């Protein structure tokens, strides 16, 4: 297996996956890494069997459809993964804790977001359809935007929103368009 995590990219106390060669720290892994479980297989591995289970799964589909499903045990641990695959980037740093706002010329957003919050939101089974999670996500991008406004930083949560994006579109298997 791998030596670093494969989340946060640091070496530390690390749990292999027995199906693949990744690693992760256990609160860099969504959900956190299971007590026991011999062997345990990763999100990535877990991603993959459903997939291969349901081949079909990975025909196209219209975003309105996919946001209206339930969140059952799959849609659950798609929305787990595409959460992880954000905090694998390392400008998910920004996004990750609570955010404050005191900027000359700007106010906050009326409803603040982010990631850690939509974590515990998932663990807790907060969110009954797939809208509720993505709402949350897009949230978090779009009150960036709004509140950087012409500051250059503002680029920092459209770059974190593409990663997001991409990955949605790839792990519900969104119908491509031009
Ligand atoms: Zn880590
Ligand atoms: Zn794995
Ligand atoms: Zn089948």
């Amino acid at each position: 297996n791998s030596n670093i995590c494969e989340v946060c990219n640091k070496w530390g106390r690390l749990f292999c996956c027995d199906t693949c060669p990744r690693s992760f720290h256990e609160h860099c892994h969504i959900p956190s890494v299971e007590a026991n479980k011999n062997p345990w297989s990763c999100i990535f591995c877990r991603i993959k069997t459903i997939q291969e289970r349901c081949p079909e799964s990975q025909s196209g589909h219209q975003e309105s459809e996919v946001l209206m499903r339930q969140m059952l045990p799959e849609e659950q641990l798609k929305c787990e993964f595409l959460l992880l695959k954000v905090y694998c980037d390392s400008k998910s740093c920004f996004f990750a804790s609570e955010p404050y706002y005191n900027r000359e010329g700007s106010q906050g957003p009326q409803k603040p977001m982010w990631l850690n919050k939509v974590k515990t939101s998932l663990n807790e089974q907060m969110y009954t359809r797939v809208e509720g999670f993505v709402q949350d996500m897009r949230l978090i991008f779009h009150n960036h935007k709004e509140f950087y406004r012409e500051d250059k930083f503002t680029r920092l949560g459209i770059q974190v929103q593409d990663i997001f994006e991409k990955n949605f579109r790839n792990i519900f298997a969104i119908q491509e368009t031009s």
